This record gives C-alpha cells, structure tokens and sequence, in this order.
C-alpha cells in the first residue's frame, strides 16, 4: 500500500496542509492548491522548495512529486509564489487573489531591501499599504498608535532620516488619510502601479562574464535582458527586448541567445553553475513566451500616467527633505541619486540601453 506524504504549501498569507500519494504529479499537487485558494491566473505562478542537496528549486509539474528529490522531511515544505510578472500590472492582473498575491509578495520585498526604493516611494507606498489593510483612516477608529506594529518602511530609510518611530506613524497616517474613497483593492493596485517602476522590481539577477571574463549580472524580465556593471544593480547598460530575440539555450557554461533578425550575431555570454543555467533558461522562455502571446494571439511611469500620484511623490520629496542625513546614504542610495540627478529614469534608460543594432550592443557588451 502506498504510503501518503505530508506536505505543507504556503501563500503569502495562507498555509495549505493536505497528503498526496506516491505517484501524485506537480500539476496535480499546483492543481490542488490553486483550486483550494480560487486562484485563475495561474501561468504566473509556481511551488518553490529546497531539494535533498540544499537546492532553491522550482516544482516541475510534469514530474511525480515524490520523483524531485524533495528535502526529506514531515511534512514536505512548498512556497506557492509568483515566478513570472506581467509586463503592465494595469492592464494585464484580473482577480483580487492574484492582485493581493502579487501585492504581497512585491511588499516583503521592498521591506526587506531586496528590491531597492527610494525614501519617498517607500513613504507613499506604505501609506497604500495601510489603505489597502485598514480601509478609509477614520480619526473615531483609528487613534494613535493604530500602526504601532506596522513595518511600515525598509530600515535603510529610517536610518537615513532624523525622525523618530512615532514620527514615521504621524507623516504615514496623514498620506493615509489622503486615500479616502479608495477600495482597499485598488490601494494594492495603485502600489504595484508605483512598484512596478522599480530598478529592480521584476528582475532575476544571475552572475555571467563575457568573453574576456569581466563579472557581469544578467537581469532577466518579463521585458528582455539587461546587463548590469558589477557593483551597480540599479542602472542596466546594455538592453536586448524580448522581440529581437528568437531562442535561448545553453550547455555547459555557454548560453546563446539566437536573434530574429537571423543576419545578426548571437548574444554569447557565460555562467559557471549547471543548476542555475537551468533556472535561467526556464526564466527566458517563460518569459519570452509571455511576452510573445500578448503580442500574436512608449512605456511611462505611474507618476506621468498619474497627475495625483505625480503631485503626492514631490510633495513627500519636499516634506523629506529636512529630515535628511546625507551622510547615511547607501551605495544604491547613491547609484539612484545620481540617476535622478540625470533625469533618468527606469523607462528612458530601457530605451537608452536598447539603441544599437543587435551587433553594435553585443560588441559594447564584450567591451566591458
């Protein structure tokens, strides 16, 4: 008699606990979780676990579970998460789950300075946040205190502005109060409109070197590939769009990226670990296949989109700027800054790095 297997699969805010059998697939265990939860929007999504050898590894859906060399333990461990993001949260998101999901995990990043935000992005999008979690601010509900045990902020923006906790409570319960009206559901779109314009929001990191070994970071989304210089994560400096791209694989330490245009050369670049090529090249195609069904059945922030939101950012700029410690600024504080100074921004500097014919890009990329 088969013997059945505990597993354990969390959401961003729930915890799933059922047995599965011996011969049960991914897809019938993706299957049963996605139902449980109501959730429709399933391509963007996968079961994350850690594999018998210590691996970071995505469920396959046509394996049986008990097949994946799943971490022994009672009972297996899965996180549910995003894998994949749309390329306009806007335009593309359909159900509240899917929204909240995706809102929640673009939180826990932002929050813990995984995804790089500046101070008053940060602000305004934790007050988007509260409406989101508390609905309307009402001064009879809410009294003082009421964000006590919020995380409203990453920690590098407390430690770079002279303000004190209750301080940061005070400024974040007035924006709040500026969302009056708001259904908590379109406070969590408005704040993945506002993320999405992130450096670093969407992006797979991967270590490669070119040909003459210079370490590099490959940044794959639901957009193209980015290069990044070493020690700057925020600003890419060369750019290849999903579009120009025809197919993508690799062996061994070489990954060739095949363009449309077939009198152009091959995007040629290298990466030491087998395990992670793997990873990159399912993060590639399942992009690239995204972004090619949207198309054969001028990108703008939210702030251009948005006149409120546009006068809500300045407006936190100004009300920072007294409070500011110039000398607690971080390396990608830095970085952003600097851009800003330029009047850059994350679209401008997507179409900047994608100038060039195909050969032109690949040279500077080798160049570097």
């Amino acid at each position: 008699m088969p013997k059945p297997i505990n597993v354990r699969v969390t959401t961003m805010d729930a915890e799933l606990e059922f047995a599965i059998q011996p011969n049960t697939t991914g897809k019938q265990l993706f299957d049963q979780v996605v139902k449980t939860i109501g959730l429709r929007e399933v391509w963007y999504f996968g079961l994350h676990y850690v594999d018998n050898k210590g691996f970071p590894t995505w469920l396959k859906l046509d394996k049986k579970v008990s097949a994946q060399e799943v971490r022994k333990e009672n009972p297996l461990q899965f996180k549910f998460r995003a894998k994949f993001y749309p390329e306009d949260v806007a335009e593309e998101l359909i159900q509240d789950i899917t929204q909240k999901l995706f809102f929640l995990q673009v939180k826990e990043g932002i929050l813990s300075d995984e995804i790089y935000c500046p101070p008053e992005t940060a602000v305004l999008l934790g007050s988007y946040a509260v409406q989101a979690k508390f609905g309307d601010y009402n001064k009879e509900v809410h009294k003082s205190g009421y964000l006590s045990s919020e995380r409203l902020i990453p920690q590098r923006v407390m430690d770079q502005h002279k303000l004190t906790r209750d301080q940061w409570e005070d400024r974040i319960q007035v924006w709040h109060a500026e969302h009056r009206g708001m259904l908590k559901d379109n406070a969590m779109l408005e704040y993945l409109k506002i993320a999405q314009d992130l450096e670093m929001y969407g992006i797979n990191y991967f270590e490669i070197k070119n040909k003459k070994g210079t370490d590099l970071w490959l940044g794959v989304d639901a957009l193209g590939l980015n290069i990044y210089e070493k020690d700057d994560k925020l600003t890419p400096k060369i750019g290849f769009p999903w579009s120009e791209i025809r197919n993508i694989s690799f062996n061994d330490k070489k990954f060739v990226i095949k363009p449309i245009d077939k009198k152009a050369p091959d995007f040629v670049f290298y990466a030491p670990r087998l395990r992670i090529n793997k990873r990159i090249l399912q993060l590639c195609m399942g992009n690239h296949e995204l972004y090619m069904r949207r198309r054969k059945p001028k990108r703008i922030t939210e702030a251009e989109k948005n006149e409120r939101v546009q006068r809500q950012l300045l407006t936190l700029s100004s009300e920072l700027s007294q409070a500011r410690d110039e000398n607690k600024r971080t390396h990608n504080d830095i970085i952003h800054n600097e851009n800003m100074r330029q009047g850059r921004d994350k679209y401008k500097t997507l179409r900047q790095i994608r100038q060039g014919n195909t050969k032109q890009r690949i040279d500077e990329f080798e160049a570097l």
